[PDB]
């Protein structure tokens, strides 16, 4: 891999919208980062806690995946779990900012229960 890899795989792990939107780019570009051999797959939500409300939550979902993956295949995953998880978190009150009133509330405390879902391991 280059030599930028963990400084490239922090940069798309942060909780800022800026690395959001950066992994956002690249996710809809993965081959022109092929040279860096990340772990891509992704299992969205379907892992996560139920959503009654049906918000769209499936890209949080992808960006820690993400983080998880390429964390542990670096061998690192122990110091990084918790950004990644509050990275989580605020990628899915981002969305959650596209509503008012009681589904704002509603899409929050979903937001928290997929939050501390991930948190209970560690």
């Amino acid at each position: 891999a280059p030599a930028d890899k963990p400084q490239v795989l922090a940069s798309f792990t942060q909780t800022s919208a800026s690395s959001q939107n950066a992994w956002l780019a690249a996710n809809r570009n993965q081959s022109a980062w092929a040279a860096y051999e990340f772990d891509w797959s992704t299992d969205l939500c379907t892992q996560a806690p139920d959503n009654p409300f049906g918000f769209p939550f499936n890209t949080a979902c992808a960006r820690h995946d993400f983080g998880y993956r390429n964390y542990k295949a670096a061998g690192s995953f122990d110091a990084n779990k918790s950004r990644i998880d509050s990275a989580f978190y605020e990628d899915m009150k981002r969305v959650c900012t596209g509503y008012t009133g009681e589904k704002n509330t509603a899409c929050n405390s979903t937001a928290w229960t997929y939050y501390q879902a991930v948190k209970i391991f560690g």
